[PDB]
């Protein structure tokens, strides 16, 4: 079991870590058919998504995806500093896999 | 995959991108028979709803609707500035499809 | 579709609007068998309940009832001003059908 | 229909009202096997639990149990004054049936 | 029934209490496959996880796992002082079974 976001991120193919150390600049949410998703942006121009849950994803996956959207919304609204994001680069915008917060 | 609310809204028919750059003026919620709606209003007069899901709604759609109503209530309570809304304009009041928050 | 709580409230029999423009004074909740209800009070003496759903209540009603208890709890804790309540006056305490919040 | 916590408490056997008029001193929660419970304490030494649900417990009661733990956590975190607690005194520690919050 | 985290923790083998009396230094969350988990750390170098749910986990166990993650996030964001943690010490990082929060 990884004990940090960098090592967790490295367990997967087509991932990379972004180190932001900054609050979220914008939060976008859609319930539109086939776009049940969330997009956040940082003031440096970086844009990321929380991907739509897939065709019958398992229970743990669907719960974590909803948890991550919960987390980004509350982080944005409270101006909580985001330390790092682990994202999949085979999507556009890059898709969030994990987030770390410190400070 | 759209990277912002304007491009997302343009992927659907019968939608309008609506710019606000303002906090929600009032939040209304109902639990009454087939009116389990949320209504939000803004200072300059605009009025929007989160439409009640019908009897064929799939799980992903129901979950996203529930999420949006959560988002509107917390945005309202925190006086978070709403940048834009993407709304369906063939219903009255217009029905929210997406929301962007910034500033 | 109604565009404000007054007009929504008027679509039902045995309802009425109360205009509080004040924060909630007390919040009560129970998990006791058959009384899974919430009761709120205002400093002017008014008392209102969120009625227990019955054994035939469909899922969309149940979810709205739970949402309203969530809303009342968070308003109470944050001292958010309640503008109006739409209530059924054929129950005691009067039963909440809808709520509006505005500064 | 009870209009307050005291009257509601009186509808059940093996209950009593505690009048704290104080914020929660400590919040404890467990996910351990057979002990999926919450414990709260006050500065005067009183200790109460949110009981583990029974095997037969129906959905509405389970939902209310989960709600009460939500309530105690946020009451604790916001230092919200707890007015009264309705508890079952045939358990140890005494188990929460209802709570009232007021200043 | 245990009346405090220390006694609760002693009911299980391979557990220990950490007395931290300190806020969480960092909060990490992941939705990645096989890694639906949360990791918290303290400024003394202690690192803890909320284990990935088991594929056959019962309902009460799954909900408590979800609740614990909700608690850790809100404790983190509000700088709530964590009093003690009850952890399974046959996991690496040590896995949270119970948390106590006090002032
Ligand atoms: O679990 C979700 C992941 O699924 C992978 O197969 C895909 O490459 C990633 O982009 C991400 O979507
Ligand atoms: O939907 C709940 C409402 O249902 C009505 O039929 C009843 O008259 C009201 O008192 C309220 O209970
Ligand atoms: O509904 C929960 C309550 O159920 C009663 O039967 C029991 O006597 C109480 O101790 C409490 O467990
Ligand atoms: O219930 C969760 C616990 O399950 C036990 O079997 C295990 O030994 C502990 O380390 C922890 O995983």
């Amino acid at each position: 079991t990884p004990q940090n976001i960098t090592d967790l991120c490295a367990e997967y193919h087509n991932t990379q870590i972004h180190t932001l150390n900054d609050k979220i600049f914008s939060y976008t949410e859609s319930l539109a058919g086939k776009r049940e998703m969330a997009i956040i942006t940082f003031k440096n121009g970086a844009t990321f998504q929380v991907e739509v849950p897939g065709s019958q994803a398992i229970d743990s996956q669907k719960k974590a995806i909803e948890r991550m959207k919960d987390t980004l919304r509350i982080a944005y609204l409270t101006e909580a500093k985001v330390e790092k994001l682990c994202v999949w680069n085979n999507k556009t915008p890059h898709a969030i896999a994990a987030i770390s917060m410190a400070n």
